[PDB]
């Protein structure tokens, strides 16, 4: 579990928003595994503006922050799961570092701000949702 609270936005993972995500709903892309709803709170998370190829991510399954070099936002095949049929899953990057189910929402952050979050893993591969693009988060 986890989000990204920006401005009056929360983004969360597509796979895991909840009702009331689904009620406030402002954008949602099932090929990214990302859904933006609104809030009636300011959050003040900051998103990276950068081509950061390094960072730190939260890992819930361990309590702990790995660092990780990881690929540019690219299409990649996702195997079949009881939230998806097998499919390209677009804006992913890849990195090695550990992932469960569970880790998705996850935060990946460089020196600039959040760059996205954990939304697919196994076999010691860890895939983070890109965010950097969707400008409109902060105007
Ligand atoms: N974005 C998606 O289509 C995901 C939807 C939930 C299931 N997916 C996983 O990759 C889960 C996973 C398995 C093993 C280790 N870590 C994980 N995060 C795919
Ligand atoms: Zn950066």
């Amino acid at each position: 579990s986890g989000a990204i609270y920006v401005g009056n936005y929360r983004v969360v993972n597509r796979h895991l928003a909840t009702h009331n995500d689904w009620a406030n709903l402002v954008w949602e892309d099932s090929s990214r595994d990302l859904l933006v709803s609104s809030t009636t709170a300011q959050g003040c998370d900051t998103i990276a503006r950068c081509d950061c190829q390094t960072g730190v991510y939260y890992c819930s399954s361990r309590r702990k922050h790995y660092p990780v070099s990881f690929s540019k936002p690219s299409l990649i095949f996702v195997e079949a799961s009881e939230y998806y049929p097998a499919r390209y899953q677009s804006h992913l990057m890849l990195a090695v570092g550990h992932s469960e189910p569970g880790d998705c929402g996850g935060i990946l952050r460089c020196q600039h701000g959040v760059v996205g979050i954990v939304s697919t893993g196994g076999n010691g591969l860890v895939g983070f949702a890109d965010v950097r693009d969707l400008l409109w988060l902060d105007e």
